[PDB]
């Protein structure tokens, strides 16, 4: 489902790409 690729992928990367920002 949906859920699964939004909740799992956006979790991952939002780290690895805010963390520059949002450290």
């Amino acid at each position: 489902g949906l859920k699964e690729i939004f909740k799992a992928g956006l979790g991952s990367l939002v780290k690895g790409i805010a963390a520059h920002v949002a450290s």
